[PDB]
């Protein structure tokens, strides 16, 4: 029967033997332990799970110490993902002299605890059960793809060729537009135009087949 930490994981294993504490247990239930109420719609509180993890995960304190990025993932009643997942914004200007080594998605992805939550939309939110965490890192083969793939994507952008960018772009990461709200960037010719901001995002497959790895024997 769960508790919340009483500080803040002081290495990636103890953060981990918790959030596997929290599984099986709904949004409801775990708001129930420590006080809080489920609002009815999550629209009203954009940002309410990752609060409710957070002071579960220990402390509230009134991750980025262990260097492990904390990730909900929506999945359905299966553990398998119901969507794409975003890492960081995509800046159209101003990303001149960045590299993949310096980029802010390597930073996040090189280390990340993944923590599904059934995301179904007509299930009602305080009855969404926490699923199975997994820590993980992308392997060498993993990170050069993904290298690949953020290296393009960020010379389709700087090279004025953002609206030339589908989802054909890139094997493991993505971008999309992040949804009214235009944002500036360079054109084919050099030119400034507004677009719609975007994101960097993982596939839908690859979480799902990094969720479902441990399962398959032979």
């Amino acid at each position: 029967q769960p508790r919340p930490l009483l500080s803040p994981p002081e290495t990636e294993e103890q953060l981990l033997a918790q959030a596997q504490q929290l599984s099986g247990y709904t949004l409801g239930e775990l708001a129930a332990l420590v006080g809080l109420v489920t609002p009815e719609n999550l629209k009203r509180d954009k940002g309410w799970i990752g609060v409710l993890l957070e002071i579960w995960l220990g402390a509230s304190a009134g991750f980025a110490a262990l260097g492990v990025e904390l990730k909900t993932i929506p999945v359905d009643s299966l553990g398998r993902p119901l969507e794409t997942t975003f890492v960081c914004v995509a800046p159209l200007t101003g990303n001149s002299g960045v590299t993949w080594e310096t980029s802010h998605v390597r930073h996040k992805l090189k280390r990340v605890l993944w923590i599904p939550v059934e995301g179904e939309r007509s299930i009602p939110l305080a009855q969404r059960r926490v699923g199975s965490p997994l820590l993980w890192s992308p392997n060498e083969e993993e990170d050069r793809q993904l290298r690949e793939d953020w290296e393009e994507l960020m010379d389709m952008i700087v090279l004025g060729q953002v609206e030339r960018i589908t989802a054909r772009h890139g094997e493991y990461l993505q971008i999309r537009p992040k949804a009214k709200a235009l944002t500036e960037a360079i054109g084919a010719r050099g030119e400034r135009i507004l677009t719609l901001p975007r994101g960097f995002y993982l596939k839908k497959n690859f979480t799902s087949a990094l969720l479902a790895r441990h399962f398959l024997i032979q």
